[PDB]
């Protein structure tokens, strides 16, 4: 009926990430969520986005870049979660594990990068431009990773709260630099976390919509 949730162990080199995955009967493709700094694979808002996409048909991996172990270190020294190029290495090889893994081997890869997991979506994205079909970025800083921008062949939407100002003028320049079909999409009167009503559904329809078209 319901689709299932599994608790899954995901290899990358020498680590071991836990995931929950979900795959809804004649699902497609698959959305790699890269949660915020400091954030997990239980992120309420990435958990509600999930919950969409798997209504729309879409499969979901809700993923701890880090290790249980790296988590507890960095919660204290923070010298992890905002390591761009790590973090991106992490989904690159999520991205990996989906590719070979029986179960999921046929699933479009797309992702969904919340906070500063949109950059390091980006990055990924640029690192594995065959596998990657699709990129949804909620308010980043993907200005903050330019030398992957122009190198990104996944169609990109990039959302922005509209009362999170100084981050839309660096979405619009992120846009410019990205040379694959792209949009900038601004919710109206929403702040960084999308924490007023409405503003998360909102996000996930728009997201729900793209990875739907491109996820194909």
């Amino acid at each position: 009926h319901q689709p299932q949730e599994y608790a899954v162990s995901v290899s990358v080199g020498e680590v071991k990430l836990k995931g929950n995955l979900v795959i809804p009967n004649g699902a497609t493709g698959i959305v790699l969520f890269a949660h915020g700094s400091g954030s997990s694979r239980y992120s309420p808002r990435n958990r509600y986005v999930a919950e969409v996409l798997q209504q729309a048909g879409l499969a979901t991996l809700l993923i701890d870049l880090l290790t249980q172990e790296e988590e507890e270190i960095d919660l204290r020294t923070r010298h992890l979660r905002f390591d761009i190029g790590l973090l991106a290495s992490r989904l690159v090889g999520a991205t990996d594990w989906l590719t070979h893994n029986p179960d999921t081997q046929h699933l479009k890869v797309g992702y969904f990068g919340a906070s500063t997991g949109g950059g390091a979506a980006l990055v990924a994205a640029a690192e594995r431009p065959e596998t990657v079909q699709a990129v949804v970025s909620r308010g980043g800083r993907p200005d903050l990773a330019p030398s992957a921008l122009p190198h990104v062949k996944a169609p990109t939407l990039l959302i922005v709260g509209g009362y999170d100002l100084p981050v839309i003028a660096m979405n619009e320049d992120a846009l410019e630099q990205l040379q694959t079909s792209k949009r900038l999409v601004i919710i109206p009167r929403a702040s960084h976390l999308f924490e007023e009503p409405g503003a998360l559904t909102a996000v996930a329809q728009l997201a729900s919509e793209w990875f739907m078209h491109y996820l194909r």
